[PDB]
């Protein structure tokens, strides 16, 4: 009744027996490597976690990530296919996503308008809305974690990396700690105030701003000054690039980039916003070449730093 009760969570050799390990894709605690299941042949991405070292707190964080990934089955979230416990290592086996970052694919297009921005943000908000409904907060929405499923026509945007995700109690806010990425951090996390689901919508507003113009609404080289701007919601819509952006897109950005999280738009309401919801009649169809060029520089900057 050990293996009968624990089942797929019981210690085993399921990974070593049923999969072959191939190259490293990334690294950070853990490594993500491509792998191929033998029995019915298919490609996956195994996150590999060395468990010999781990503290009680790190086990809880690993179990949390595993649980959260198991729970989330949505076309715009990268699916966990298995969670395998072996003697010294744990393996989270995910779908392999081969289309690369969303932001990289955008700069490679012939045409790119608001209507394409809205289409991306529609998919991104569907994933955020899904996780919020399941009382999960991602806490680290950013370009690096918005991937395309495949290089194929019509590939979905997929949310990745729930390494920082938290489970919340319905709509209750608490101090869950200082986590996230500088440029996308919410005022409430910087204030050290209680928080929850709204923090992910703040991040979506920053992403949405970048999808429209190709540069971030908040930046300073001095991180103390960056954080002051974010707390003050010190962004704007400079001309000339913002002059051709529809007032509807601007409206959605303002609602997402609202300092007080209680007043900030929800994912569910953002999905009912006309620019998202009635994209076809509301979103502009004019190509935004200046956005593609800024995005190129935005991607290069990030690549040059990493
Ligand atoms: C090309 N590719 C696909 C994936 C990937 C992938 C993940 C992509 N990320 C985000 C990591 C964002 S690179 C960063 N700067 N941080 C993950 C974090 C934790 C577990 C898995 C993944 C996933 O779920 N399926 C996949 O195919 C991946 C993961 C790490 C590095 C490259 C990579």
């Amino acid at each position: 009744t050990e293996n009968l009760y624990f089942q797929s969570m019981a210690t085993c050799t399921r990974f070593t027996d049923d999969y072959q390990l191939f190259e490293e894709l990334g690294k950070g605690f853990s490594v993500v490597r491509r792998c191929v299941k033998k029995t019915p042949t298919q490609e996956y991405a195994a996150k590999i976690i060395n468990t010999k070292k781990l503290s009680a707190r790190d086990h809880q964080k690993l179990e949390r990530e595993a649980r959260i990934c198991r729970l989330l089955k949505h076309p715009n979230i990268v699916r966990l296919h298995d969670s395998i416990s072996e003697e010294g290592f744990h393996y989270l086996v995910f779908d392999l996503v081969t289309g690369g970052e969303l932001f990289e694919d955008i700069v490679a297009r012939e045409y790119y308008s608001e209507a394409d921005a809205s289409h991306c943000i529609h998919q991104i908000l569907e994933s955020v809305n899904h996780i919020h409904q399941h009382d999960i907060v991602h806490r680290d929405l950013k370009p690096e974690n918005l991937l395309l499923a495949s290089k194929c026509k019509g590939a979905a945007v997929k949310l990745a990396d729930f390494g920082l995700a938290i489970e919340v109690q319905g709509e209750q806010q608490a101090w869950f700690g200082f986590a996230g990425t500088p440029g996308y951090l919410s005022p409430e996390v910087l204030r050290k105030d209680p928080y929850g689901k709204p923090v992910d919508i703040w991040a979506c507003g920053v992403i949405l701003y970048i999808l429209l113009v190709g540069y971030p609404p908040f930046w300073d080289e001095d991180q103390h000054k960056l954080y002051q701007q974010i707390k003050a919601g010190a962004y704007d819509f400079p001309s000339p690039e913002w002059d051709t952006v529809t007032p509807e897109a601007k409206n959605l950005i303002n609602q997402m980039l609202t300092i007080n999280p209680a007043k900030r738009i929800t994912a569910d309401q953002a999905l009912k916003h006309p620019w998202v919801c009635q994209r076809s009649t509301v979103a502009s169809m004019m190509h935004r070449q200046e956005t593609v060029e800024c995005l190129r520089k935005f991607n290069a900057r990030r690549k040059l730093k990493g």
